[PDB]
């Protein structure tokens, strides 16, 4: 699959990298995981 809908997000704005991938708890502007 395509890269995720965003390069990273926040704990809290999750629904920002929800639409490919699923956002990262790290709070540190992780990596969203692509969710299979």
């Amino acid at each position: 699959l395509p890269r995720c809908d965003s390069p990273f997000c926040s704990l809290f704005r999750i629904g920002l990298c929800g639409d490919k991938c699923t956002c990262v708890p790290l709070p540190i502007f992780g990596l969203c995981v692509p969710d299979v």
